[PDB]
């Protein structure tokens, strides 16, 4: 049994083992230098401790267990996965995070938790954790920010940690930079030191400064150090949050780029003001419609197989529905649908008129067409969505009597969303099938002489 | 009657309704917290929310008539309208939203109106305004620019209405960091409390600091969330107006780095200064009269029928005063004018030389061309816009005694942009003409015997 | 006479007014609000408003005598561009700019100044000048640096003037918080009035804060307005800068992710270490050198007049030297420079071996080749820039012994950049030459024959 | 002997003159400004300060040794390289920075390094250390922060020692704002003048500002400058910070930019959930497995030359060893190679069906494939990598029975990542080489006929 890395359980794992991740990475260091944190709750500790230990334990299981894709497929041999987790630096820092440094609680006494520092070394659970996690949720922002947060949070605390710890060296209230005496009713209170060393590296690391000033020059260099420690993270912080709202509306402002383009190209060209308000309604369509990219260069990311099953999934059946082509082999078919080309239209936008060139054969796909007189109101039918016309028009048919030429006026009751199918496009698609080709013909001369 | 979405009673209505909404989420909050602000202007503040709330139901009865886009037409069957509206969320966002929470008035009194703050979902159409008149607005990055700062100064604003909410819950005066005792003459006093409160909240919020510290644990947690958000807020702050200012200047850095590309071709080919001049002032034109962007490369972004409507406004007229097209169908003239390729020259540059091949045709639009000598100094004729040459060059002409050739020096007096037909152009187009093929080539040798 | 908006003459006069500008947009505000900076030097300030006010008259001129361009030509008589400028807006707000306001001095007195802040209405000529020096400079960063700095230092000078001024509104040390009191000897002298307005202006507009908080309610509403503008003015300098520097490195950044992606596919798809490494190489001399951007695309922004002049300013000599083109007509030798194709080669690269297809004719420009034997390391010829091979194996020679082959292993010394004629090219651009083919083809034929 | 400025020694050499570069640019100030830094340890500061010298003298010599590149060779003729040397700027930068200013400390004093400020000249040494370790290190995002940091300490260093000067020139203590008298025990010592001149120089440039305010005019006006100073060193911190976060994730963006705008297309043309799935799923594998980039488009950024030995290091054996190809000629394999395109299909997908049209031949590169039946779960063949299928399908070869259709259903066991060769390209390729044409064919003739 072997766990696929994309799938469900993988990521639910991962939530698993960043749990006790997370809990080392706040709790270790907090233990470590708010003494009464580690003393005064020394039972909740070891259970906590050792359930991580467990965890991570688990954890190296599962990752002898975690298949690797080779040669397409995924590795599911005991000896090849455990042989690419020891080959792999990550399982140098399992165990590395596994060595029982706890055995010092003996030595070293109950209050030194800094044994457990190297539980540390699991942040590649946690890291992964967020990196599926940014990939997989429908909310790729907002968990953006909570990773943000999340992070800037354990620095302030971490940071928080360290002014405790030098207070304690230097010693609590021998100045009035550091945490002041621990003896004194209020500020020897463990929610007191926590919150206070929380506030202060809140106040140096997002450059408040709001703080005693130092006295020694050991604090004089920390202070320094922790205010360049906090531009810095604030820096960060604008950077992330800024390149986050840039990809927010990176969309938006594409697509503003090219309508401010093509006004450029009007007011210069001296475009009509009908024909520029046209453009600039056509383009608020788009836009409140979700139609802003162009259905072939969103396409062209996908293989062409992927791409075949889906022009397949959305064309085929109208495709099918055609008349000439209800009785032609599947292939042909699929390399028609291939070849279908969107034409949308506005409302009362002509696709052809008595008289035009018909050298293509349109589909409806969301629409309604209205056969319409010379007039341009009188509605002879109205075309709905998998209707079609012009199939005719595409047929090279020996002895035909009118052709080339539309003898229907089609007009866009509005925005039709037509899929063209041309006659070069038909011809290239029928170079391989020279059956089909005869057979389309002659189905289009019986058609026409009917 | 159905209310079009992207019209601008639509829009009208938008403004309309979220000014309530915006009352609401400014002012409820405010009165909850300030209580002197709820009981002081209590008949005011009836008024106003009751005028909201019959602004909430004008606004679900409009959300009845809003008409969505189905198969490219506007659905105006109001069965269908409110099947749409009742099965979306928004429907249980304003129901909820209209739910009489006035009632505990009787039962709370009438200093809680808390109960109102279920009037804040209807933020919906407030967020609707706002980006409708980003799309909309002639000054898309003001406007960008004043929502950014309504919304800093409203979470301002119930940042403010938090802090003094924590000083009451705390006590006013209980110690130095909450708000003041209220019982005070001048802190006492309502326009204080609150500006004070906003003073408060902007310091925190804006990681000035230059507040009283906490005194007490909340107060430390409390500063510490608010200092963190005031952090986020300020990020977030630099990083619209920095998406704003990449959005705005991003057309010119695009244009400075094709030139900077080119000016990088001409250095390192050793392109003369001469012409490495010419290539400086050609862009430096581009970008003082705004065509820095490629008309092909713009109206690709056009659909077909669109892009076709475009190049007819343009180009047609100047297309049908050509001599040989005078009297040929309009899909042919569609057609060539589709096939226009613009050319643009400087002030010196000539177009054609006595011997150069003359494979195309050329319109002039916005430009005066001049019929030179071989000297190149004496003008002929002085060939203005609307006028064209090389219209023969461009025809298959059987038995043409000078072909293939210019006959004249056509010299451009300055930023002529031309739009030429290649002669391949015409006959791409004539493939589907035959007869207008036939006609052209005996007008054009009509033309030549002459 | 008239001035060319693009020249020397109108970019030395846009500093000329703009000098006035920002005399006036500095000075106004401050003279209005330092009462003693006013009347302590009203002689100066007399002469400086009155040669402003004169610079500006000179300006209204100078835009009634600058061309604009029409038809590609400068429009350059006086009555259109008189017309041109009085129906603009900048001539309303010219006239308005001039309007004599001095005359209050005689009703309102000496010390309001205020009446000449009109001249601030001649904001566009000095905003045009930075537009103009922006696109002018050969340090365009280190000019954007230095005009959103004086951007910042006038913003912040006005906002001192603005915090004087409440000062001097509420009462000059009527509370802790305005300006002190101005009768004594430290704060009462001009110079500490501006300076400690500038530093307070700075605290509170840089978001430092470090000033005595309000006293106050219009106070408090001030210190919160001005640290809100000093946050939205921090946001806009980060932006402006962060903007830039994207800009900066842009080149670099694509590079590196052309880079990266040749890794990712290079790693992915096993490409041996040697290649590897001589592909990691080939990208650093292409960094090192300057040559990252890609002919073809990058002349592909030029017109097709400026790009052939480009073309043929650098290819045309070299290719008149190859002995079959050294006596075709002008206009066939254009076609073919149009058609090279830039080849770059690394060092020990194969140009040819004997034995491959020989389809292409090569031209050397900046390189050495090494016409070498079958062992690869004996030199027969060295070829350097200007000369070439292949002319032969891209002619169509009726009778050739040995065709389509190369004969010779030609070998690139390192870095050779060679240019490609191929054998469709040159047929492509014959086909409009017939005479230049068959001259070609039988000059081939001759050099065979020898 | 003559270093290539590309290679390792000259980076090393880079290193080695940035060590004494950077001591100048941070200790010569730190000198002048803090005198007893300079005097009591002026025996370290004169061996240091001499040994830098000497290294400047290195650095000249070995920039008269360094080869430029010309005609793509490496120039090494010491005339034309000290000529090139002395002829640029850097040549008179490392005569001023070399200048012996030294011989100032007989007539100014041992208090004055100000003298050897001009060995801040050599600073495009480290700035060219800088540049080449951006474009050399596997870091380029850890190096590009450390360098930041690097300039943003020594900025602050800067900043103190200028403070520290001005306190001097005002007066140790005579203010509250100077540096206070240093003839006190605890702010004389050095340690701690040179600490509070770096604490009050980062709380300046970081703009928290919690300093002692000016009391005289002329620092008001230097704190004024340093505040706006910080503010544009914050900004270039944000800036850079956000530039390089934006290229770290850039890659992502635009993958996910890509993937959004496919669920667009998919959701809007009704693309059936299941075939949404199949196209997250293919982009999540994509991501995953470092596939994002397409082939074509990453190779189009290398040269024919290198791009052609990529395509033959990768394919050329695999070509090999197709039995039809076993014994072409190296030119056409070449040919062949470069015309392959990659298709990747997904578990499951069908590359072939029993009478699908035969056009394309294919080789399996990383894959698996399954001759499977018409069921399609009974596999008959288990096709691994370098294994190929349908190289018959692409030769005509007249007289074949079954031919122009696929007699296999070939399945995917799983990513099979095949590449094709097509039947139109294997005649392109083949319309140069016409006896291998024959051969291929009567050989696929020799096949059929078995
Ligand atoms: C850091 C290196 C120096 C650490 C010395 C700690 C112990 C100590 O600072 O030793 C001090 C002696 O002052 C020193 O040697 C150091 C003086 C100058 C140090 C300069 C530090 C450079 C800061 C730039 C760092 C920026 C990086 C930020 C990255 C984002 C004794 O300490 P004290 O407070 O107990 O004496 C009671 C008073
Ligand atoms: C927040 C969780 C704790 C809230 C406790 C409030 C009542 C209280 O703080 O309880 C306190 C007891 O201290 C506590 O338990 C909490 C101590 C430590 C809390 C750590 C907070 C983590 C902060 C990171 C948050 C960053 C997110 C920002 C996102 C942008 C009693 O309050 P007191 O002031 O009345 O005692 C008079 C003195
Ligand atoms: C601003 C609107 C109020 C101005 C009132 C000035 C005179 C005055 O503030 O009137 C005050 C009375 O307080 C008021 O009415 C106003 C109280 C609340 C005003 C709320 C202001 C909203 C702030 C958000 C603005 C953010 C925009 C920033 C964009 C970047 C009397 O003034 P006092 O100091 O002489 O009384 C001696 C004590
Ligand atoms: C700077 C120009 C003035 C320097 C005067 C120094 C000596 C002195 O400030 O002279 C002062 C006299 O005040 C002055 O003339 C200057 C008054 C106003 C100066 C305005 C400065 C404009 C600031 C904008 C700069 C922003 C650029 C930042 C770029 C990022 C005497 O000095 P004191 O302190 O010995 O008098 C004891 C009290
Ligand atoms: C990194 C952040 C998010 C996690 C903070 C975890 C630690 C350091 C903090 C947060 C919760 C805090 C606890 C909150 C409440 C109490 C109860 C109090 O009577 C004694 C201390 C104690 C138990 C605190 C100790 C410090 C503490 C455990
Ligand atoms: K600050
Ligand atoms: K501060
Ligand atoms: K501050």
């Amino acid at each position: 049994v072997v766990i696929d890395p994309s799938g469900n359980t993988y990521y639910n794992w991962l939530f698993c083992i960043t749990l006790p991740v997370m809990y080392n990475w706040t709790m270790v260091i907090a233990r470590a230098c708010f003494d009464e944190l580690q003393s005064d709750y020394l039972e909740y500790w070891l259970i906590l401790d050792y359930v991580s230990d467990i965890v991570y334990l688990i954890d190296m299981f599962v990752r002898t267990r975690t298949g690797y894709l080779e040669q397409g497929l995924l590795v599911k041999e005991e000896l090849k996965l455990i042989n690419k987790y020891k080959s792999n630096l990550q399982f140098k820092l399992d165990v590395l995070s596994l060595i029982p440094t706890d055995l010092l609680y003996f030595k070293l006494g109950w209050n030194y938790p800094e044994i457990r520092l190297n539980r540390l070394l699991r942040f590649s659970r946690m890291f992964e954790f967020f990196q599926r996690t940014e990939t997989r949720t429908n909310y790729p922002n907002i968990f953006r920010i909570s990773n943000l947060v999340m992070y800037i949070v354990i620095i302030i605390h971490w940071n928080a940690c360290v002014f405790y710890s030098i207070s304690k060296a230097i010693g609590f209230g021998n100045d009035t930079w550091v945490y002041p005496d621990i003896n004194d009713p209020e500020f020897g209170r463990l929610a007191r030191k926590y919150v206070y060393s929380l506030y202060w590296s809140t106040l140096t690391l997002t450059t408040i400064g709001e703080t005693p000033p130092p006295v020694r020059d050991s604090e004089y260099v920390f202070v320094v150090v922790d205010f360049l420690i906090g531009v810095l993270i604030f820096a960060t912080i604008v950077g992330n949050i800024g390149s986050m709202i840039s990809n927010m509306n990176a969309a938006r402002a594409e697509f503003q780029a090219r309508i401010d383009a093509i006004k450029q190209y009007m007011h210069f060209r001296n475009v009509s003001k009908d024909m520029e308000k046209r453009v600039i309604k056509w383009f608020d369509y788009l836009w409140t419609n979700k139609k802003t990219v162009d259905e072939k260069e969103v396409l062209k990311y996908l293989p062409d197989k992927l791409r075949a099953e889906i022009a397949i999934n959305v064309h085929l059946d109208t495709l099918k529905k055609v008349r000439i082509f209800a009785d032609c082999e599947a292939g042909l078919l699929v390399e028609l649908v291939l070849k279908l080309q969107p034409q949308v239209y506005s409302p009362g936008d002509y696709i052809c008129k008595k008289g035009d060139i018909g050298r293509e054969m349109y589909i409806i796909k969301e629409g309604k067409l209205a056969v319409v007189a010379d007039d341009g109101v009188t509605q002879f039918v109205v075309l709905s969505d998998g209707s079609y016309f012009g199939e005719i028009s595409i047929l090279n048919i020996k002895g035909s009597k009118a052709g080339n030429r539309r003898t229907a006026n089609i007009k866009s009751i509005g925005y039709s969303d037509l899929f063209c199918l041309s006659k070069d496009d038909l011809m290239e698609a029928l170079t391989e099938y020279p059956d089909a080709k005869t057979m389309l013909e002659e189905k289009g001369k019986q058609i026409l002489m009917k």
